């Protein structure tokens, strides 16, 4: 039928008997009373049932073959939806769709039933689900290892324009994909105290908190490889607090640890830290237990490699050092060069909010062992930096792990580049900035260890699961190969002035829009034009990630028209979604912001259906899918020099989205690749705003001479969106002025002129469709799978392989 | 191979691949990963195939045939292990014992992996998963409904003599006889205030908590009828408390509804009341829905009745009232004629202690509108009486609902008697007590409400499960069809003199103390003759179950050895089990005391294997299975008045052990049915229990005339079974000679000549053996069958059938 496999008389045959199977006998239903949501499930342990021989034998094969083992531990995996997926790697979508179709069923409607597993906030999560899949998909014998949090990221409801959180209770149907593995629990320690004795530290009078796994499947692109994701659940010892009632009751406080997914500015509460110490503890007695049925841990830096998802899991460091030296007695410097060498560090942001430095007033009382160890780590690391750099006496102070101050802390990036052999931004102008400004004192102490991997995406999720009449049409020139080898979609180029495949193009986008439109009115009951421009603007609600310069150019827009209704303009949806976090307030005006300009715009006669204004309730990956195949124009833009790559962007790109954006981030290396003659590119570049903030920014100078930006203020400021609550805005307006760490104004005049380029290309369709090809085209760099390899080569020291196992 | 059905060559091919099936695709193992735990799940799982089917079927034909329907509510269902149960009721034994050992696996062995469902304290809780049993093979349309306690009752260990109590986490590995139901959810209400407008009264401003249902199956005895076990856990609504995080986590409170079985005296704490009416409001919701399905609630009365088991769910009464008043808008007085003729209680005890007396301030804030409703009850009920009786002024305080005083409380069984068309006791003793003494008023105001029921056990559990060799003896002579029809046991009279049956008794019984004796050292390392008398003692710790007076009997037969060594005595084993619970302080020293003396006796040289003393740790339901049909003697000796049935005196009485009893409970009806020279009955009757308290007990009196009784009670005193703490026991004593309300003393002397009669008997293995018979031959009045079976005709107005579905 499609790209999507075949569908074999033999396989559809057996597809329906087992889906009837597991009806009957797994959720012990008749026909007669089953719901959709029992035919979702039928169909998940039907399509879970062809996944467990290919894992069963993948692990088994791991076992014999005795391979280099990856560890990625992340306490944030994004995963969404795993039917869809799981057909898809499994080459079971064409077989299970004419199965489902002859049992009367229609397989898209029991896709929207499945949760998202929302197990992350945005893309550091996403990004370890695109590994994941990656990772399978290059046969790398890797391991996902995190917390199974029993609410994930809040669901969003938008009552009034304001956001409210609604918790994510995903287990609440259950969950098919897991394996509770009860069998393999593991104990973790927490607080107590260390004894000195004849041979070494002892830690003492801890309480023990039990972590028990779960085990997901995670499936390679046609491979037969099948790779586990381990999630811990927190669970209380059997003999806890032991009136009765009471101690039975105060289970629930060891077992919050795997209660809650943290929101994305670092706040250093108690339970994050047991978080994060949680999962770092139980992945390591399973990593060396797994060494052990390989003691010389001489080797162990052969057999493992570690990758650090953001500081995070920091915690492993002196966790391996703890075991290494107090359990198996390895002396400190060997101990040492065993865990450099087998832990490696990925860092996600330059905001200084965002660095996690935790109180040592609180490691002293929850990890007292763990505290020693760090204190002995920072001193003999000032020690090399002191003989490196004699007499430097404030380069000691800024490379110390200790931070003095008001409280004394841990600067936990600080420990990771101390104890990993690699450091690694996630797009090269980030890699660069680390090496240049915030870590550049450890660059010249290591220049060795600072790397770069620019983040990719998945072309099985974010092309073929999503977009299959775009994944079809390519499929059609060029074969199926591109899927695992993304760079063959450069031989798309050669199409640039096929007038079939023009036509092709821009007809998968048209029948995106319509289908998103009419599930728009569906499920929401909002209206659109669909032969509008899809303006879009999809992620987390950040002042740096300037939805408010988007809110700035629609209402310029609309003044233009109120000032020349009978003027033609290019008829824009302007669609922008995303959570804020609870506790911060700016981002949860944004949203209120944006709302009321909808609220306006939305309902004037004058403009009709020229504008739209939508805010995209409930942002999070099954909604990505629906959306980005949809869009015609991709918002990126964030102050040159504060979005460390981006990923959002690459989803856009692959799927016939141009993009309007600053030199930022991927984006950087986006419109490299494309040429930035098919790119809009706008604003300050990171040198820019340098020199702005050498001189000071002042955000009255922009508006003083740019007139059209005085009225918007002037608006804001008088009640214009805001009828009933004159002074709503004024926090938003007060920031802007005088407070605006990210230069909205400073961009202003750049952007919406760039935007007029768009709306002037958009009216030639033709042309429009060239520049998106050319897009498409050279997207290849951005797959995961090139991230990946890298990883392998440079860092874990692995080859990867598209050698598939025996079926 | 025995009464355990037929292994056919088709059936044990199939159960084979089925077991294979199942642990590799629902456990995701191999062969050589595989524990005997992931052996026992394969096993439950392909068993639990075998219920489905005529589980949906069962339920089906009861939607068509539309019966009425029965439901038994109770907060305590003490279900034991679940997959022998299942085969056996299955005919399946035989099959997967031959499949699993052409596997290569021992049945036996597996089937000890199983968890207890422990969700009872003790008689009242095995008192309905017998009645299920029963119900189901008598094809009644039945369902159990109570709460899924995550913690059922606590494991007991014994440490340094003392008992300490263990969290059971019996869902840690799963459950997979359970289906989770999150589709028919249903919300309870919690606080709130009552509003009064123009039509009615209305309850707002309330606390929401969700009742989940989780379904397992109760199979018939090869009937292929399986009715359901619902069981009600609790979750927390999604909007819940909605900083972000605590708002998550304070879920728990709703959530700690379902989290722990309260232990066995009447504490009025808000948690347990809570648990009273989540049951009862979803329940209720449950049983309207499925009457509806069937608004003139005229004929609800003939659709449904309901079961109170115990007062625990008397709240049923005004909410049956509240829903149809409130939300159906019934008058009042057609609201209550439908309660009562719904309605039933039972009640299961006459210590005074255990009457449920809730304080109104508590149902004031908890249930305001059923508090009201109580009221109007109370109003109504006293005008009753007083228009029956008038100018009987103290039969007014004495029968009405409400109780003065200090605090103001709710009687519930006042409010269970004035709400049900029929009251019985679980004895014919003890409902003759309650129409005597503690509801005279009741019974002289309505006597056609009150009845008898004697309580039963199940022949399937507690004879073919439990004692197969015996059960299999039987079979040879009579057949099978005793097993659903207990009666035909009397044909064994007939076999009395058999000399080739006396002899398979006695060998039988020889390989259950063999096998017991095994069980002991393998388990517990513990040493025991298996040809001494083995007497023994199971069940709750309680002074008036008098285990002190078994503990006065076991001194004595140290202290006359230590006397006359060199004297023949008859060896025993005094084995004593069962659990105190955490509060009880006394219970608590009871168990000391059995230990203490354990330890003085078992090492003493001169005493040799005479005489043992032993406590059994962890009694429960799976342990009551193997000890049972090792015993000769059991030990029924509660001050008569006390023990309202008893049902373990019936289990021994089935399984070839002689009962030492008191004329308490249903021993009377037992010693009446196999005849009294075929009891060991002594003691004080309740007659001469009142005579004594009229003249006013006198302990003293008993350890003046006694001179071995006197030097039992110096040597506790003295601190002979405690060197290290002389004064350990002095509570013991103080209690014995002051404020012991159970007479122990004044049973003392005709015990021990009662205990030297049996002693005497069992000299003489062929006339124990032909008396074992005669038990054995006339236990029948006691399956739960016959008790079933009268519920049925006397009080739900159904016929109960032994007719088969179709496989
Ligand atoms: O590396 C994944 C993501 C982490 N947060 C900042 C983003 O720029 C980045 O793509
Ligand atoms: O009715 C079941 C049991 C309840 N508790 C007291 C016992 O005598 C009785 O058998």
């Amino acid at each position: 039928i499609s790209v999507r496999g075949l569908a074999g008389v033999e396989n559809v045959t057996e597809l329906k008997k087992n889906f009837n199977r597991h009806l009957h006998f797994t959720l012990v239903k008749d026909r007669n009373v089953a719901t959709p949501r029992d035919y979702y499930f039928a169909l998940a342990h039907t399509v879970r049932d062809h996944l467990v021989g290919r894992w069963i034998r993948t692990q088994q094969h791991y076992y014999e073959k005795d391979p280099k083992r990856i560890y990625y531990l992340s306490l944030e995996f994004y995963m969404g939806r795993t039917l869809q997926n799981t057909m898809v790697n499994l080459a079971l979508e064409n077989a299970c769709d004419e199965a489902t179709y002859q049992l009367g069923l229609d397989m898209e409607e029991l896709e929207e039933i499945e949760e998202d597993a929302g197990l992350g906030n945005g893309g550091l999560g996403r990004l370890a689900a695109c590994f994941l899949d990656s990772m399978a998909t290059l046969g790398l014998a890797a391991y996902g290892y995190g917390i199974r949090y029993e609410f994930g990221i809040f669901n969003q409801k938008i009552c009034g324009g304001w956001q409210m959180e609604e918790a994510d209770d995903w287990l609440r149907y259950g969950n098919p994909w897991e394996k509770a593995r009860p069998e393999f629990t593991l104990p973790v320690h927490f607080y107590g105290r260390v004894e000195h004795t004849s041979q070494g530290a002892k830690w003492v009078d801890t309480q023990v908190v039990l972590a028990m796994p779960y085990d997901t499947p995670v499936p390679g692109y046609r491979n037969n490889v099948v790779n586990t994701m381990r999630l811990w659940s927190a669970k209380a010892p059997n003999d806890f607090n032991l009136g009765y009632i009471q101690a039975v009751l105060d289970r629930n406080l060891a077992e919050n640890i795997s209660r809650v997914l943290y929101p994305n500015f670092f706040e250093g509460k108690e339970l994050r830290l047991k978080q994060e110490y949680f999962v770092v503890a139980a992945t390591l007695q399973d990593i060396i237990r797994r060494f052990k049925s390989s003691t010389n841990f001489d080797a162990f830096p052969d057999k493992v490699a570690i990758q650090l998802n953001d500081t995070h899991p920091s915690l492993a460091i002196p966790e391996l050092m703890r075991v290494l030296v107090d359990l198996e007695r390895l002396d400190w410097d060997k101990a040492w060069e065993v865990t450099v060498k087998t832990c490696a560090y990925t860092n996600h942001t330059v905001l200084p909010e965002a660095l996690e430095r935790w109180p040592v007033h609180l490691l002293e009382t929850l990890l007292p062992r763990h505290l020693q160890i760090i204190y002995e780590i920072n001193q003999r690391f000032l020690n090399r930096v002191a003989a490196a750099f004699p007499g430097d006496v404030d380069r000691l102070r800024r490379m110390s792990l200790v931070e003095e101050g008001a409280v004394k802390r841990i600067n936990m990036a600080h420990l990771c580049i101390a104890g990993s052999h690699a450091v690694n931004g996630v797009a090269r102008i980030h890699s660069e900035i680390l090496k240049k400004t915030i870590f550049k004192d450890f660059y010249e102490l290591e220049p060795h260890k600072f790397q770069n991997k620019t983040n990719g995406i998945t072309p099985r999720r974010w092309l073929v699961l999503c977009n299959p009449g775009l994944a079809e049409i390519i499929a059609e020139r060029i074969g199926e190969e591109y899927i695992s080898d993304l760079d063959q979609l450069r031989k798309l180029l050669s199409y640039v002035d096929d007038e079939a495949f023009i036509r092709d193009v821009a007809k998968v986008k048209q029948e995106n829009k319509l289908k998103f439109a009419a599930y728009l009115e569906r499920e929401y009951k909002v209206h659109i034009n669909p032969n509008s421009l899809f303006d879009v603007q999809v992620k987390r609600i950040h002042e740096y990630k300037r939805q408010l310069l988007n809110c700035l150019h629609v209402i310029t827009l609309y003044n233009r028209i109120k000032k020349e209704p009978n003027k033609f303009v290019v008829p824009r949806t302007v669609m922008i979604g995303g959570k804020a976090a609870p506790g911060y307030h700016m981002a949860k005006m944004i949203i209120k912001l944006i709302t009321a300009i909808g609220d306006v715009v939305n309902h004037d006669p004058v403009v009709g259906d020229r504008l739209r204004v939508i805010f995209l309730e409930n942002y999070r990956v099954s909604l990505a899918e629906k959306v980005i195949p949809a869009a015609d124009l991709s918002e990126q833009i964030s102050t040159a020099g504060t979005e460390a790559s981006g990923t959002g962007n690459m989803k856009f790109m692959l799927n016939g989205a141009l993009t309007i954006g600053t030199m930022d981030g991927a984006n950087v290396e986006m419109a490299e690749e494309a040429g930035e003659e098919n790119f809009f590119i706008f604003g300050m570049r990171v040198e820019d705003v340098d020199r702005l903030d050498q001189r000071g920014y002042n955000a009255q100078e922009y508006y003083d001479r740019i007139p059209e930006l005085r009225q918007i203020i002037e608006q804001l400021s008088s009640g214009f969106f805001s009828p009933k609550q004159p002074d709503l805005f004024k926090d938003i307006v007060n920031m802007l002025m005088h407070h605006d760490r990210f230069k909205v104004f400073a961009d202003y005049e750049e952007y919406v002129k760039c935007q007029e380029r768009v709306s002037a290309l958009y009216k030639n369709p033709r042309e429009w469709t060239r520049m998106v090809i050319r897009n498409i085209a050279t997207s290849g760099k951005f797959s995961s799978d090139r991230t990946i390899a890298q990883y392998a080569r440079e860092i874990w020291g692995v080859e990867p392989s598209r050698q598939r196992l025996p079926a």
